[PDB]
């Protein structure tokens, strides 16, 4: 292996320069399966990597795991191997009433509620997505007619308090985050996720291109019993979109 | 007057919902002159406002003056009058060797080296531009074949120390900003300006659309002796681009 | 021109070392008119400069425009031209019940709710006024028997949220400033303005003397329909005071 | 499943109240294998969970994945299931010359270079380990005669810049972390890891007991070429020590 | 004198390497009186120093006065004289209902609500106690059967607002500390004191060992008329404990 | 006693409303001795209090001890007893070449390098002295012809690192303070002391008047070997000046 965690060699990528990075290792195969000649390259810790072919060009799919820390490792090591474009496809919880479960959200920039982004640039630096990737993702979503929303995303190092959830063990939320969701809502923030802040910041400040898209599997403002079928259908929609976006970025 | 500083009334705008906001009062007439039926509406403090017609639609041009403070007043009061889209057109100093004087820069997001943006959202919130406005500005630039660069901009509350200039009275730069330009350069920041951080943040967090474009009148990394001719020629192309962008946002 | 923005040359000042710096360009002539041989030197952007004579000594009057950013430019460039003493005369909104519209407030130091001051010294540095200037302003006010208050001023980069105004477009105030006015009131802060923090900090940390005086045109704690005549009368009072203070600083 | 990510139910734990939480999913089975009746309960994302019996008491082993984010999810959900004591066992890079590869380090408290801990308590709160767990870990290490060091650990949201590594793609380290390792060294910090800050803080501030132990697989101050043999042998001893510590905490 | 404030010479300590540091000068003699051959060495400002013998070894007792500032001076100068181990014995106000007046609290680490600790290490560094000292203090308390609590302590630079007391002259508490006590309580913090944050941080980051123990003289959650006799009895208990702990650290 | 630490009752002050607060308990008697009918009221911890008569009016002299913490206790409790004006008289180390040992420094405002001031107002609030007290101190100094300097003072919670001293046990200074003295010097800061930031801030934000004066006993920029004679002679003149200032504040 040429890198410390991914268990991959430069040769494994066969010259690939673009990688699709889902948060869940389980989603990696599903994404690769949409492309040609999918092959599993490795699996270590939360990092599962597959290689596939898109329009004759080798493409990488590598899970980041949950959070900026593992994400920073995956991006850095993939970059060490030649990857220059990263497209994240994940799941998210919307916080706006007009956004529905099943909708696809494209992040223009993220509210930095993470710690890793700070290891690449001070807080004042914007966790903004690459313009070409965002455009490709937007066009891709439009190509299949998906209900899409484009805007700001709150990226939290936490699934519970940072996203102001009280249905927890302690049932408390530290002062800094009390009433934080309502604030983000008033500011027009579309959703909560846990890797975009780190991904976009580290890429934007290091000459790497990054895009971010996620399917809504829950809406914090509208109570409704989760539909597993709907979730699977949503993830499928987003996956088709991230792959189609990758085609435009080759 | 219906607002505290601009000396304007709701009717003066005749239903206008988009405003072009240059930093210099002197540039307002030049911008309006490119459109139809240009009329001067008011002039108070650093706020000079003209109204014009673009493709049959009333449009506003209002100077913000230098800095987020005066900018925040202009944006807020214009918003109080119905304006929902703001396109800033200004001048800027590039800090990348590959960017030349005369080039046009479109800001995707800004490094917040200002204080006003904090009066609308905490530092972690991204000073990101609206996707539609950015796109319009990019297309507009392409329409006339202008050499264009799209990326991050460092927006400073200061023209001198915040932009790490030492050719000053004290000849010193506070510790926080010592070696700051080199850092931004390494992070791929394209330029320094003084209003985008405030403009983009306050708009992005209040449901208002904002775009940002500026012409390069100097390159901090290139010796070169300033030329008024090309400097005014650069302002010209930028003005045309912001107007053409506005057409696509009507 | 020897400076980048003011459009002034060293020779224009005829050796002047003191400048009166109002926020509004329109007030510059009114101030100069009180002195001898008033002459307009230049007018660019929000920077309008006049020269006059006080007790046989050349004196400068230069508008800073609204906000620390434009203020920092004006002060720096005037300093580049030889100015060593700066006296700001502005308008302000009082936040104490015992202070009345028409009263004159002399700032001893300011609460730094700006961003520019940070470009000269870290937040812990006090935005304190020069002792000689403050004294001169206090004596000057007493010379004409004006009702005067001496104390701390909250200097905001914003006219609306930073001064906790809710009568706005969004009708919201970012968390950091929610309930901030009541806090300042409890701390004895006299008023809100938008340039003293930047002015005092940059001067105090660079060997330049600065004083700050403003006339009350509104009291946030006492509702009362604004009287234009009263405002004009107040500005006149403050202007006479800043000029008289300048005489004692020659 | 009774929790959102772990894919576990309350009954799966059979009343277990203590969990051993390694960072790597692969290490979970190795840890459980040292105890009685080891059974795999689930595997989802980076969360692999096994149940085993220690001195007749049910015990849980659950991987956290790399980073405070995934760690915060695992701890919270395990707590939702009844777990009240958490013992982390991991790998680490020493930064002190007197510490050797193979040595075992017990963390008394951690330098918070993470973002998740802030989602539970402000920075001033100490990321301190529970006294009983620390004691148990120390005794456990002594029981097998392992060379042990007790002290402070720097817990980073990043494997590269936060640990001031320059052998990277960008080859640069953000200003905040430039010369940071030397500073920690001078302060007596023993090592760098990536989960203790989050683990200790969230536990200490929510009435949960937490301990932290790790085996040294590299020493940043000593040249030496990595050895898989001793690296796996080190993991072995650490695993035994954390299990033995758990026995004393039942 | 070999130091600037303590008025002590290296020779005065007769090779002592451990010092007991109470906050009150008046308590110094009481502590020394429990040991052999107690002798007063000096008294300057709030620094009163006595020397005594414990199991044949010379030991120092030196008051720090109230607060991290005076504490930092005492520790530094004593260290300059050879002291390497510091055990603080003080008084404290408990904030947990289950803790009673008369109980003894051993601090594992402290919430840094002080300013001095920052002069030795950034806020992210833990104000953790030395493991050996904490252990000795715990054992010592157990040796005489004192009701003991081990945990986190909130160390404030202030006796009133920082400990959220409203029974004051202003009757107000700055925003940062409003509702702060309830937050600490929810986080399991045991008590409020005013020197541990500074003591533990400066020692932990400079290779010096420090322990912290205090007797409860009030419980903020349980109203009860103070008993002077009880207080004297409590201080006596804690003193006997700190001395006994010192014996185990020789 | 009517207060928790000072061991004083309301009646002890006989209606006094002004207090002189030196840092050293030993200096209290010296100050009182200059006035009429001096009487010792109490002595507890570092708080020594005397009462005296100045021009027929009862005046209080109370030591604060070293540091904002003990200072905040003394000021608060004295305020609880009726004191409304506080004049600090201390010793200080100058950092400007033009200031000589023996000179007297009057503080207009202080750089807040303390933690206690934050317990009364956020960092942006200025630690400014009352205008009347400052004036009185300045006039008082002039009345006896003392070489006086008026300006900003750096008030540190620490005598060593915060004042960037390297002649210490560790011989190191935390990053935050490395090169800090040179920075303050360039900003025109006159000296280093340890109580003004806390004193001025808590007074200015609570409607209490405060003044600050200190005698130079060392100049960090000038070699010179310390002299007890001139050091005590300097304390003498400063004490007289603070007393004379008090007369003008009655
Ligand atoms: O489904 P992924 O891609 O993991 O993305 C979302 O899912 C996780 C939270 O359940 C976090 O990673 C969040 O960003
Ligand atoms: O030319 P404008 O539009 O003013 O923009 C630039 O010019 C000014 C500095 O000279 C600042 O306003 C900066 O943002
Ligand atoms: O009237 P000037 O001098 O501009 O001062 C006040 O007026 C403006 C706000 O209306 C800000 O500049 C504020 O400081
Ligand atoms: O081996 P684990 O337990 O994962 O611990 C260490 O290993 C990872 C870095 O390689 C991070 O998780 C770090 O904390
Ligand atoms: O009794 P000491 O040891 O002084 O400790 C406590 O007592 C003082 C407050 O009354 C502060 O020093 C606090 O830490
Ligand atoms: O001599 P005092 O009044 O104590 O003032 C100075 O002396 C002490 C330092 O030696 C600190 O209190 C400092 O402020
Ligand atoms: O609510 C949610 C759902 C998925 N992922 C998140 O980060 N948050
Ligand atoms: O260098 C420059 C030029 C124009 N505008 C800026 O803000 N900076
Ligand atoms: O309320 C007011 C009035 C004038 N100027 C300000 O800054 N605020
Ligand atoms: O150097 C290292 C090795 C293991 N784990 C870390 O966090 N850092
Ligand atoms: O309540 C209290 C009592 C003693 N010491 C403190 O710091 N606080
Ligand atoms: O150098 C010095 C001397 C006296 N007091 C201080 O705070 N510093
Ligand atoms: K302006
Ligand atoms: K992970
Ligand atoms: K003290």
């Amino acid at each position: 292996s040429d890198v410390f965690h991914l268990g991959l060699t430069k040769n494994d990528l066969q010259g690939a320069t673009l990688a699709i990075v889902p948060g869940d290792p389980d989603r990696v195969e599903k994404i690769a399966a949409l492309m040609d000649k999918p092959v599993k390259l490795a699996s270590h810790r939360e990092f599962t990597t597959w290689r596939a072919e898109l329009d004759g060009k080798p493409v990488i799919v590598c899970s980041t795991g949950i959070g900026g820390p593992s994400t920073s490792i995956a991006v850095e090591e993939l970059a060490q191997l030649g990857i220059r474009t990263f497209l994240r496809i994940g799941t998210t919880g919307a916080i706006q009433p007009h956004i529905n479960v099943g909708d696809v959200l494209v992040t223009t920039a993220s509210v930095r509620l993470d710690g890793a982004s700070l290891h690449f640039a001070p807080l004042e630096f914007p966790a903004v997505a690459d313009f070409e990737c965002t455009t490709a993702l937007v066009e891709a979503a439009k190509s299949i007619g998906a209900t899409t929303h484009v805007g700001v995303t709150a990226s939290s190092d936490t699934f519970y308090p940072g996203q102001e959830r009280y249905d927890t063990y302690s049932g408390r939320v530290v002062r800094h985050f009390k009433g934080s969701m309502e604030e983000w809502q008033a500011m027009g923030v579309m959703n909560y996720e846990m890797e975009s802040a780190t991904l976009l910041t580290m890429c934007a400040s290091q000459g790497l291109r990054a895009g971010m898209v996620a399917g809504v599997i829950v809406n914090r403002t509208q109570q409704e019993i989760p539909n597993a079928e709907t979730m699977k259908q949503t993830e499928s929609h987003a996956v088709k979109i991230v792959v189609e976006a990758a085609r435009r970025l080759l």
